[PDB]
């Protein structure tokens, strides 16, 4: 599975945030979920640096339009 150069896609990532790799436990998966906004920060941090963005806002649109449309909801 591992084919790609160095660092992994974003897509991949905002999964990996939900906590799919962690005990936890009971099934967090039924209902309509949702995240918090913390995590839109940390990601854009690491890689605000990609599409020229503004400085936080227009890489803040970015993220959420990925955790949004992927399957969860994100709360800005």
């Amino acid at each position: 599975m591992t084919f790609i150069t160095k660092t992994p896609p974003a897509a991949v990532l905002l999964k990996k945030a939900a906590g799919i790799e962690s005990g936890s436990g009971e099934p967090n998966r039924n209902k309509v979920a949702t995240i918090k906004r913390d995590k839109v920060r940390e990601i854009a941090e690491l890689k605000m640096p990609d599409l020229n963005a503004a400085s936080i806002e227009a890489a803040m649109r970015m993220i959420e339009g990925t955790a949004r449309s992927m399957g969860i909801v994100v709360e800005d």
